């Protein structure tokens, strides 16, 4: 068999899987089917300039007809609303072709919003109508004393998360399904931990984000939105197209990417255009799970299920906390630092930096093409007698043949260090006379540190 360190990686990668089976007695939907599913109604904004241009206004009065819609007493937004909304179409238009410009509607725009309060309860907490009603991109927002959460809408609570669902909701996104609760849902990630358009908590799906009495909200549109989006307008490219770091020590210059103390609650899928970047959870304590796969979920700042990569988008490097952390690259050349406390670090294809941090670290390896001679992995701060360089997954716990030279024999292995203080270990796992696997360190590597 195979080590538990690669077994606990191996199920980290597979665990949150979609697609082609039950899950809660509902089909799993892959990100392609939601995105399919999100977008069912066929409403859109339609473009020629390649992307959808929107002007938005926050109503000053009450539209003609309005006291007909039973709303009650109209309102202006308040500062505090046009700010917040102004960050959730920010986000939307971050993902996909579309611009958001705040002012009356133009003949050179490709549709108009209008945003809105009203007083009355029997209005809901809140609406939107779809971009090929007669009331196209126009969303309302409940505010009266019974209602309070429309008028403080603030980076990870339900204000903040209405605010970009009504506006998922104008540009053509329905409810993932048509009282009711979770299970009457289509598919099995119905829920707020994949996407803001959905009714039900991500407790449905396990994920855990907070605890009873407080809130917990993705600001942002979450990994389904992002390809339901961006199916009906197109990726957009241009943002963050050059390095970018998420997390601690953001340079996202977003608030629902940014991470400033070990408390904060994250909850975002990343969506980036380009450029070498960095998922930087240095300043967590409790145990992580980061998988730099794209489309793929991790457990991040002591939360489950909480971040993702959005499809199509590729993160290079991921940083850990202090707690014991699990860290998955992807085929790029990832960089990948544990932190302290024992990490398992598992580079994954083409040639990766590991770092294991302080603490006893695992370093584990899945397939030969991981670490070869002509792509070797490096580990950078090797601590013989505490890491592991762990290729149980490869053997299968079949052994190897510690020689200071290759006999041909599949199974030979060489462990090598230079007084450069550098250290390596190559393998001849084809029996070929020559090393088909090798990793170099820094820092003294000995037999007793590798698993296999
Ligand atoms: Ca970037
Ligand atoms: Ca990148
Ligand atoms: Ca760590
Ligand atoms: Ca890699
Ligand atoms: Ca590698
Ligand atoms: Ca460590």
């Amino acid at each position: 068999g195979t080590s538990s360190a690669f077994t606990q990686i191996d199920n980290f990668s597979h665990f949150y899987d979609r697609g082609d089976h039950l899950v809660n007695g509902k089909p799993s939907f892959t990100v392609d089917q939601v995105a399919d599913q999100l977008t069912r109604s066929g409403a859109s904004w339609h473009d020629n300039d390649g992307v959808i241009n929107l002007t938005y206004t926050f109503l000053t009065a009450p539209p003609v007809g309005y006291a007909s819609r039973g709303l009650g007493t109209f309102s202006q937004f308040s500062a505090l609303q046009k700010e917040q909304a102004k960050l959730s179409l920010e986000s939307w238009a971050d993902v996909a072709k579309v611009t958001f410009t705040e002012g009356p509607a133009a003949r050179g725009d490709d549709g108009h919003m209008t945003f809105a309060n009203f007083s009355a309860s029997n209005g809901g907490a809140a609406f939107a109508y779809l971009p090929n009603s007669s009331r196209k991109g126009e969303s309302w927002y409940l505010i009266n004393k019974d209602y309070q959460v429309n008028k403080t809408p603030g980076e990870g609570n339900y204000g903040r998360q209405t605010l970009t669902h009504e506006i998922g909701h104008t540009l053509g996104l329905s409810h993932p399904g048509d009282n009711p609760t979770y299970r009457d849902a289509v598919y099995a990630e119905d829920t707020r931990a994949y996407s803001v358009m959905s009714y039900w908590s991500e407790k449905n799906t396990g994920q855990v984000f907070t605890k009873t009495g407080e809130g917990a909200y993705a600001s942002a549109p979450l990994l389904d939105d992002i390809a339901a989006v961006q199916k009906l307008y197109g990726a957009n490219l241009e943002t963050r197209a050059d390095d970018t770091v998420y997390g601690f020590n953001s340079t996202a210059d977003r608030d629902f990417y940014s991470a400033t103390s070990s408390t904060d609650k994250l909850i975002f899928s990343v969506w980036d255009g380009g450029g070498n970047d960095t998922l930087d959870f240095s300043g967590f304590s409790q145990n992580q799970k980061i998988n730099l796969t794209a489309g793929s979920f991790s457990d991040v700042g002591g939360m489950t299920g909480n971040v993702s990569i959005a499809q199509g988008v590729t993160i290079e490097n991921a940083i850990g906390g202090s707690g014991n952390d699990l860290l998955i690259g992807n085929d790029a050349a990832n960089v990948l630092k544990g932190g302290a406390g024992n990490d398992i670090i598992y580079g994954g294809g083409g040639a990766d930096v590991l770092w294991g941090g302080t603490g006893s670290d695992t370093f584990v390896f899945g397939a030969v093409s991981d670490s070869t001679p002509k792509a070797a992995d490096i580990i950078k701060d090797f601590q013989s007698g505490f890491d592991k360089i762990d290729l149980t997954a490869i053997t299968k716990l079949g052994g190897l043949n510690f020689v200071d030279a290759f006999t041909g024999h599949a199974g030979d292995a060489i462990v090598s260090y230079h007084q450069s203080n550098a250290g390596s270990l190559q393998v001849d796992f084809s029996g070929q006379g020559v090393a088909d696997f090798l990793v170099t360190t820094v820092g003294q590597v000995a037999t007793y540190d590798i698993v296999a």
